[PDB]
């Protein structure tokens, strides 16, 4: 792993502007030439690309953000292209110090690497259990705690970077609580329509909170709630590809803005034990 306070040379893989934390996956679905042969050669190179915090994206403006380590690779060849699809996981954070573009176009971004309360842990996780109450798959370090939380929990972009910036685990914690505490969400156009709440998050997987899947190009963050309001549901459910597994989906919808809030999700199985539970967009959400 590199070292703290280091400066190297890391891809920069274009299209991502998702916020990476150290410790959440990525998943990615490449089908530009360029990007792949990028993937295969830092595949025998450490296997380490950037995933940068922009802050315009518009114009491509980050000051920090975290490496994503690969550890999963698998070929195919459809339609007669060559396409490549990673899994990476946050490992560092960096603060971005340079960034220029190549001339074969590959973008580098040159960083530091920044360096690496039990009762504020404790408190806090109180006051998670109170929105859902599940059986420990969270983990036990203050450092990893700061982490998992940030990438788990409905927050804007712009505290989802603030998180990034602070250096010290119990500063991230104290930070964290404080906005557990400042309670539901609202459709982003309409910033009227309130669909749900804190206390409708739950988790189907250990990292169930909040996940990302990838558009069968495209990358949703989908937040897992038990129940939901002024939501549309459209047609009917389909089993093609579904993002959970023995589960059907159908596309939700806002009554009033018409924008597409994320999925409805039914078991084809009475066994199963949510039997109702939403795949919301994150993306198509703001907090109040
Ligand atoms: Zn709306």
């Amino acid at each position: 792993l590199h070292d703290d306070d280091s400066i190297q040379v890391i891809p920069v893989l274009p299209q991502v502007m998702m916020i990476l934390v150290p410790g959440q996956t990525l998943p990615l679905q490449l089908f530009h030439p360029q990007e792949v042969s990028m993937v295969r050669n830092l595949i025998q190179n450490d296997r380490t690309f950037a995933v940068l915090a922009y802050s315009n994206v518009q114009e491509r403006e980050a000051e920090f953000g975290t490496t994503a380590e690969i550890y999963a690779y698998r070929e195919e060849q459809d339609f007669g292209i060559e396409i490549v699809k990673v899994k990476a996981i946050g490992r560092q954070r960096f603060k971005v110090l340079e960034l220029r573009t190549q001339s074969d176009g590959i973008q580098q971004a040159k960083v530091q690497i920044l360096p690496e309360a039990e009762t504020l842990m404790d408190r806090i996780k109180k006051q998670l259990r109170e929105w859902d109450e599940n059986l420990d798959s969270l983990p036990s370090n203050p450092i990893d705690f700061s982490y998992w939380v940030a990438a788990n929990l409905p927050i804007d972009d712009s505290l989802r970077i603030q998180l990034l910036k602070i250096d010290s685990a119990i500063q991230r914690l104290r930070c964290e609580l404080d906005i557990m505490n400042k309670t539901s969400l609202c459709c982003k156009q309409c910033q009227e329509t309130e669909i749900t709440t804190k206390n409708e998050i739950f988790s189907l997987s250990r990292e169930g909170p909040m996940a990302a899947y990838v558009n069968p190009g495209y990358v949703h963050e989908i937040l897992t709630v038990y129940k939901a309001c002024n939501l549309n549901l459209i047609g009917r459910p389909s089993t093609e590809h579904s993002w959970f597994p023995g589960y059907a989906w159908t596309v939700a919808q806002c009554k009033i803005c018409a924008s597409h809030i994320g999925w409805k999700f039914t078991a084809t199985k009475k066994d199963m034990s949510p039997q109702k539970f939403w795949g919301l967009t994150r993306s198509a959400l703001i907090p109040t």
